[PDB]
């Protein structure tokens, strides 16, 4: 109910413009502070933006002037947390600079994923790796900044059925997965793209594979490091392909349980329909009423024909049936334009109001 | 050398003018005889055709009139060779008539790909199954005739690869496959694919995960059986989809051999450009002169830009990789247009010609 | 208000699922008798078709039983409005015998469209062409029975902005226009459509070129008579392509007027923004608040980006500039899934309830 | 015979990686200077290149050292034509200082298009404008060196057909045309185009409304003028827009003559048949054996269809009927991947070659 001011990092970036449209329309983040580059600096938000989004620029921000992007530039001190769509050629030093000016930054880059002290949060699956904050701050002389990290859309898509699945059936010991990833991720031009198939993301595979790891391990007990799922680590391999789709990542997934024997069909539906997260008991406003959609037709789900699904779901699944290789072979899907990487970000801030972590 | 009169059923169909326009063209295979439907019947090719390929109507066959398909009709019972572009739907019944008629039928259809006299051939992988038409032969009451089926593009793009390498390292234990089809494959309306992926394709897995065993397997020494890879068999799981482009189909693979230590990245690379089949080295006249293309570059083959490539190449592979998982990991295309249904049944012709059993 | 028993022959088809859908959400036509094939007559909607929608079948419907198509089988004769979604081939004997079994009928077959006392109507445009209907009638021996044809999408497209042309500064000279038509239209194959552009669509053009001048032309002072623009009738040439889009018909209009001088630029925006028509006016249900809208942008409309407009607006119009050889020339855009063949009949049909032409 | 050494300006740049790819290739234009940034010069080509051609960069070039673009860089005052693959933005000045050395500078900028004594030459067409260039030495002062501008592929596409018209049928009233233009040649993202038109491409209308009348027109006896096409100019209206297509400008075009009565369309197909030019005449190698190929079937041309047309033919015409408006319609494609930038500029040197303007 009492506002919280906020900043956002890249306004005029495509993930700024998405930060902005949803903080808008927020029920107690406020937008307060933009940083946009040098050669915007100064100007207008209207003025400078090329809005590529359906509805229109909000009223709140249409003369909100964009500042440089340091702690220091109007507004920005006084934010409880600042949220980042910068690219990762310039995020590292500038999101280093906002947490070294004692301020919270909510960050979507590469940069400080693999940070052994800067959580990377998938908000519908490990948000309890948020007590490993204090020791960050601690460790930075810090008393009130930090950083965390938000995953992005493919890793997203893959990791919260596999939440699921080690919530309801004990700890996965092999993943297989392929992607097939629409272009909104990032950009790619139509040349590259249009009839074709480009069998290479690079860096994707990589990310998948280790931070699959990170994210559905756990903290540590004494709150001061990740154990990235040790002493029994994942195994994940992936390969990443893009398509000639605009929206909608879709993951072919197969996985062999540690445990005996695996789950039967219906049992795997049932873990998927059931399953709920901290973020949806806590009561965040942002967090969706159902976590995971499945889907009985034996063609879905389709990126096309399954967004927007109904309950705010973001992710779904469907055609799950054995695997001869392993146990249990799916398709997902995830909307990566309701779950983006702004909204990720944000409801994993409004976690962090909810334990304390942002006045 | 002489010429030998040919036969193709569902002429007017694309499979049919496929084999219409390559067999024009052939040093010793003659159009003699077409089939289509009823409605058809008695009319000339080229007044009831629909002709949906980029090069014109050959001289040869703008005037040839087009019968009913059956094994009695004119010209039909003196063809050495019945081509076969038919859907399921009908072709069952049919091909079994031209077969009980005493005639040499090579079909594209899946009704006898299972049947346990009827080989199943890859051209570039398998034609030694042909040892077992005697005993076909000989089970039916037959001097002459017989079936062979042509296995499918999606089948033929991934066996193909793993073909050369258990010719270099020895029989496979495990395979996984994700597939992107084209749409060449049928057929999909646009609404269904477009800005979209359909991650079902009817049958599809099912026909990777069986006929690989049979394709790769041997031929028992009786010459009565196909040992289907067995006692080991192979163990294959496939999720197959089709994507929003006109002709490429690539496969996303992993694979672990029996054998072990496995092979290197480089001597899987190797084991692909030396990759030389019977087909080869009988010199049929359609067959390739090189049977697989290495990609060097990180981000190939793209089905797109890997099409029509040198020296007839029709398969290729590329991101020869390790897995963290199994032994391997690649990524292959088949050019769908060039190594179609037509062209493979009309090599696995040349080679059966080659070994006396056509006239 | 009261509730009025409404018939939908081809109810099967994908023109009749949409009438289907949008009926049972209508606010007093209510969904009274559905007529498909012999084939499918005394089965349960839900059991024989083949729903091709997004949303799910509505209950109204899910338990009523398809018919033949004839005025005397079950409901039909106690219908005040009975929808065709037909296809050619069939609709005309089926559409007069409905008519002369004395029932009301909203066609959309080409069938009835030039027939002279037959409107054809673009409901934003032309309602008024219903004052010939009790000359229809009366030339029919008939008392109630009638029929009105809809036009199609790509017309509607175009005419809906030159009425408004017409409107503000009398008639027109002059009309050339080339369409890019998306693939809702139907369907076509994604082989037909993909990555590429089929520069004809049989019938199209010749529909654009004759029915603009029935459709902006008036009813004689008699109501006996469509006086098809004359004497002064606007010349009006069209090529129509199809393009691979999936919803939004795109046109590219240049424009003569007969009166000196031409309006200006900002004349024609006006014209265009401010365009009320008969149909709100009358405040029927299913008309939009907004008719036409302008976009100030360079580069729009855009059929991706300007679908689901606000204020229920279907059509709308952009580049609108000097044209050095006639007048003005701009880009309009038609939403044809909002305004479709159903959606224009049903708006038609309530103009008519106003008029008391049905009861 | 002889060779004829060659300089690229540009040559990272797209443009200039076709001229590379095309005069590696040629007969006897050799590759002997490349220009690029200041940041690339000193460099060889192989390794700052971000190659985005199909084919691999060719030997000859591989370890060739790119310097800056001026005429006195190493290589650049041996080259007897260079060519210019540069944007706008820089190519003004550049061109004029390799002219000012006494240079011969293709160029394919929009810089030196109206010059009243640079060519524009489409080399279908137009190449007689040659006869300009003693007059455009002599008024500045050079002996050997001149522009030259190439026109782009979309007012190509155009203007070949119309050139035939003239031909055959004399000079031209009125022009109206709507294009609908690939992806190819330039870029656009695929989030811009998927699924999707733009009707706006900058400057693109503008080019082909003022440029025909140069290209269509003459020299003055005198050869020191072009005429525009005066005292009775060409009035042109077009609309530009860009399609979802790789490769293939589709043009919708209608025509009215100026001379009484009009052709008839089997006049108008034979005149397109029939057509050839100054370049086929001369046999210069880059020249196509058939200039113009008529469609007879009525959906044709389509972009992905008519591609790579057989006798080199670039560019096509087909569903030459009546306007109601005008005289005559139809729809017509230029290849613009085999008659590209590079291409055209290519072939107006090969012609300069020919009437001895290069050693």
């Amino acid at each position: 109910r009492p506002q919280i001011k906020v900043g956002v990092l890249g306004a005029t970036g495509t993930v700024g413009q998405r930060f902005i449209e949803l903080l808008a329309a927020h029920p107690y983040f406020a937008l307060h502070a933009l940083g946009a580059s040098s050669r915007s600096a100064g100007q207008q938000y209207a003025r400078v933006v090329r809005w590529k989004l359906p509805s229109p620029i909000p009223d709140a921000v249409r003369h909100m002037v964009v500042h440089e992007c340091r702690p220091d530039a109007p507004g920005f001190a006084e934010c409880g947390v600042v949220f980042s769509g910068l690219d990762a050629d310039v995020a590292g030093d500038i999101e280093n600079a906002f947490r070294a000016a004692d301020l919270v930054v909510y960050s979507n880059a590469k940069n400080y994923r693999r940070d052994p002290l800067c959580p990377l949060i998938v908000p519908l699956v490990n948000p309890s790796h948020l007590s490993i904050i204090p020791y960050q701050r601690e460790q930075l002389g810090l008393k009130k900044g930090y950083i965390v990290t938000n995953a992005n859309c493919s890793t997203t898509g893959i990791v919260v059925p596999l939440a699921a699945l080690e919530k309801a059936f004990g700890p996965l010991d092999t993943v297989i997965v392929t992607t097939l990833q629409a272009i909104s991720g990032a950009g790619v031009s139509s040349l590259d793209i249009m009839d074709n198939v480009v069998p290479l993301i690079s860096g994707e595979e990589d990310k998948i594979e280790w931070e699959t790891n990170k994210i559905l391990g756990g903290v540590t007990p004494d709150n001061k490091a990740f154990d990235l799922h040790a002493p029994k680590q994942i195994n994940v391999s992936a390969t990443c392909t893009r398509v000639p789709v605009i929206d909608g990542h879709t993951g072919c997934v197969s996985v062999k349980f540690a445990r005996s024997p695996p789950p039967s069909v219906a049992e795997v539906e049932n873990a998927f329909r059931e399953y709920t997260c901290d973020a949806q008991h806590l009561g965040v406003p942002s967090a969706p009423a159902q976590a995971i959609v499945v889907h009985d037709a034996p063609d879905r789900p389709q990126p096309r024909l399954d967004k927007n699904l109904h309950n705010g779901a973001c992710v779904s699944v469907g055609r799950i049936r054995e695997c001869p290789v392993f146990d249990i072979k799916f398709v997902c899907l995830i909307d990566n334009v309701r779950l983006g990487a702004a909204t990720s970000s944000i409801i994993n801030a409004e976690i962090a109001v909810e334990k304390g972590l942002i006045q």
